């Protein structure tokens, strides 16, 4: 009797237990959700992440840049949920950005090539899979992506921002195709989540000065925030994304969640 | 096993059948919510149609501009629900103005006397009830409050408009003092729906004028929805109140959720 | 050869020296536009003080919230500039909150009569100025009036920042019915400024509390500002007014220009 | 005795007579600005183009994708204004979006290759150009780009809406690099102009029905705007991008001024 009881649903994203989408994975299964999960390059590892699940999934290859793997994903995920069957559910959680666009160099000094990279996984690829997996949703179902807030500028984010005010774009367009099929297209914008890349990146992985930004950047949030912020548990960042992909949000699309303890709403 | 499986709501703004507050009430319930309900100056009226609930609830008086009224309201409610028990929600679905403030007449002919009416009840009584309501409140709980996007001005809705963006402006600062009840503060901006007043407008009697402007405006909506929007329709409304009453949006606060059907994101 | 070389304007909202209505009056006649003051309650004093312009300039008395002043305002202005005579531009720079809605006590213990009386004379009176000047303003003439920025909540600011999320809807409204005269109407948003009130709220006029609170939030903007922030310096808030009085800035009207080094538009 | 009276400045984006850059320069010149121009791949046609502009001025060329271009931009700007003299403006009138990304086919259907371009062109370069001209700005100075709301979604202007949402971000992150500087950088986000491209896509350049619709789109600006908008009408945009090369806006930066007619803050 979970929030999602009986939906297919594909998770895009997980990397290590401290990606967002193995939160993400954890909380749909505990709410009654049948997954479908996709991983980039380092299957094994995964494959082994993945083996700590609640419930047993399979694993399909994804690599966003690829276009064979776009165009053969449909019919692997048909394969996997069975004939005659649809999905309910698509999670896109995947990000990069080169170091060069994240403060381990000023931000005139990145070349056009990494940018590029980075706005082709963490914005165009927003596109891409609903392009891909639209034919083989059912109406009424639900897209939801990560976001990180670019309304304005911060220090070392540098080009990760603008990534994410494309994404912000590239979503409110995805909902007006996703409508055609009776299918909703959202963003949750989380705060601050210390995962394994955050962390390194905290411990000085970009530089000194970076480090110390992002660090005190992070800080700014629990502050604010009427609430609070706890940047070690994605489990709130989790829930929201359940219950976009829920029954209880029906008229909601090309819209924006903030789960962020409510620090955007406040200046100090 | 529903979404308010145990929670104690108190739901402000019947009035009709056709009220939103009353589609908000009928959900809660279904969903396995315990009910109060607070109701102004047409008492019977109330009660003969809240009989219709899939429930019965007690009904307590509440006129948000009487400060008697206010001053003994959480000693009332403690009295419907039994002493030592607390609230887990509370719905503001409470809007007033004057016909001066709403195109009878031209906007720069809406005398003070009633705008300030209008703005005590639609936006500074939001605030009034947080102050009764959150010495009665657990922690983990809810206010939700109904909102009608103010972002751009329109024809018509004039001063009903400034009343919108104070209230907006009001949810920032009451989620600052629910925070320290761990209590979340959020407006829902709805879409438009055809209640007996509406209607009424939509039929002439705020003028022709006021009337045309506001058909089209209305009609607007359904043609910019990437998924559509029935304005006879308040189920979709009711559901995403909901959603904010449980426990699946637990990192948002002073925010604006909106139900109406993505029009907001769309130009044309 | 100035850039309001042969204007005639209405600059409201002198009080001391300090005013940022002094400041633009300043600005306007090095300018070359032909001024006429309007002054609320001191007359004696404002008369001292204008006595310091670069030019004599009439001084009219008009208190917002005196319906008979408002009325005979239009026919006191003609017999100043002479008959057959328009204004080209009408400043308001007017503002004011009782201590209860500003942080001396709690944001929920502010009453109503105080907060109405607020609002009246901060948001309300942007209306009743220009219903009353428009009668009397030349087609390509302009409206501006002071806000700042209210998208955010902020520490004891608390009823003034609803006024002027409420103004920022008004100035909107405004713009509907001036543009029936070719008239623009826009706001200034500015940084903080050390005015006399200001100063003594950091003197602790509010309590030590709102004092601290208010001292350290002024002090963010030159922090966050990419050209850096000057709160003792009017001087480039004057110029910003004249900018939207010129024939410069044609086509924008409902509108909100930041005065204020860019602070708004960065996080850290 | 001109607004721009002994400032030096850079102006790319001439193409055509039609192109909002030629009104530009052509207001710069009229208000007493010394120009240098910068063009792409037809020199011949611009030359012959710039020939009509009120003075002389000498002609760079400059392909924002060639690095060398870049490079030896700020030498070949000093050889033309004279060693020991500096640039106080800079405007980025650069634009482009292959037909695959702007309604000759659906959204899904641009290739990232098309779209990657478009970004370059349209987005990225507002940073390259602030990179090779910093260096050669004098304090005080200021750089303007072009813009296009894209703050909510459109029919057929897809991709280019995209690259718009990613300028607005770029320029955030190059006011805070021109800050050092003492160099401001803000876009003028404009309403519909009617320049040879626009022109041939509503006669059917991209299919009927892109056509139809950028028909409709330009319509409604008219329509909203409080003022009105005169879609074959440049100079109250070029007047906006003089005003903030000018002196009279100091405070702003890392901003978007509308001169769109005011219908960006009107619904209907
Ligand atoms: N961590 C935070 O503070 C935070 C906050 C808000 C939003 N986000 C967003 O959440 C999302 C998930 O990031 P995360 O923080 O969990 O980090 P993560 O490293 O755990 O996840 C990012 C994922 O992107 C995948 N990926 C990279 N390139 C890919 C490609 N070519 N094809 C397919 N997948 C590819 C990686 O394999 C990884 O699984 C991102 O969009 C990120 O920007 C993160
Ligand atoms: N109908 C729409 O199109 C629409 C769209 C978005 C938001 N809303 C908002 O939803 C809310 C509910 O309105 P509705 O459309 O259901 O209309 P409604 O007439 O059914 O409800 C408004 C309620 O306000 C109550 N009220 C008025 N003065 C009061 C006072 N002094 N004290 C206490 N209660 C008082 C009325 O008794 C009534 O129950 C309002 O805030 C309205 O602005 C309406
Ligand atoms: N000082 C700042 O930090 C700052 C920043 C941004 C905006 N502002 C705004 O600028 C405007 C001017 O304020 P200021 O800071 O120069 O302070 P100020 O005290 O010098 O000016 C406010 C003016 O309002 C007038 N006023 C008050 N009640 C009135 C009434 N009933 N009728 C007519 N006039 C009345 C006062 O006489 C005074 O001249 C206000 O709208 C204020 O909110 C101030
Ligand atoms: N026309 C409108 O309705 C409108 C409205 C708002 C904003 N704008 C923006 O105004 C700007 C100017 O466009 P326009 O409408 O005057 O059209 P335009 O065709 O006259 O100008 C665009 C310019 O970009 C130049 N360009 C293209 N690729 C280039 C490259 N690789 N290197 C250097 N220059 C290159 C072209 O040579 C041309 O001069 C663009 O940014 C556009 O998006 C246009
Ligand atoms: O988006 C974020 N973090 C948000 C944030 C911003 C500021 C402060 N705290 C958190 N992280 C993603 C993670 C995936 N990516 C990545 N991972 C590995 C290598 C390169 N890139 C891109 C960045
Ligand atoms: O907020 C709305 N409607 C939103 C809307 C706006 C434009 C087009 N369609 C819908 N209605 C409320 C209802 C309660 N009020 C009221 N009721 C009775 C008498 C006076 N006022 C205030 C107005
Ligand atoms: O709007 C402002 N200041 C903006 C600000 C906000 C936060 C930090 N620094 C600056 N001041 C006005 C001045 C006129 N008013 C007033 N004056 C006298 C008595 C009562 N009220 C109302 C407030
Ligand atoms: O940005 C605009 N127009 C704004 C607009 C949007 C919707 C309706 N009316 C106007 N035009 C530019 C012009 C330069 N570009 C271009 N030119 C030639 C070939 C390819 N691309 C890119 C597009």
């Amino acid at each position: 009797a979970g929030l999602l009881d009986g939906k297919r649903i594909l998770v895009s994203g997980i990397i290590t237990d401290s990606s967002i989408a193995f939160h993400i994975a954890r909380v749909a299964q505990e709410q009654g959700a049948q997954l479908v999960l996709t991983g980039f390059d380092r299957l094994r590892l995964i494959q082994r992440i993945t083996d700590r699940l609640p419930a047993k999934a399979p694993l399909l290859e994804l690599d966003v840049q690829n276009e064979e793997h776009l165009a053969s994903l449909a019919g692997r995920v048909t394969e996997a949920i069975g004939a005659g069957n649809k999905l309910d559910g698509v999670v896109h959680s995947i990000g990069f950005m080169p170091q060069t666009g994240m403060g381990i160099n000023p931000f005139f000094d990145a070349p056009y090539a990494d940018v590029s990279k980075g706005i082709h996984i963490s914005a165009y690829s927003y596109a891409s899979m609903a392009k891909a997996l639209l034919p083989i949703m059912n109406p009424g179902g639900s897209i939801v992506g990560m976001d990180f807030d670019p309304s304005r500028a911060m220090p070392a984010y540098n080009w990760m921002t603008v990534a994410k005010s494309a994404l912000e774009s590239v979503n409110r367009f995805v909902a007006r195709e996703a409508g055609k099929y009776g299918v909703r297209s959202n963003l949750v914008a989380a705060g601050p989540i210390r995962t394994l890349a955050m962390s390194a990146i905290v411990g000085g992985a970009l530089g000194e000065e970076a480090g110390a930004q992002i660090q005190l950047l992070e800080e700014g949030w629990d502050q604010r925030a009427p609430i609070g912020w706890n940047m070690k548990d994605a489990t709130p960042v989790a829930k929201t994304v359940c219950a976009l992909l829920s029954d209880w949000l029906p008229a909601t699309t090309g819209d924006i969640i903030y789960a962020d303890g409510g620090a955007h709403t406040q200046l100090l």
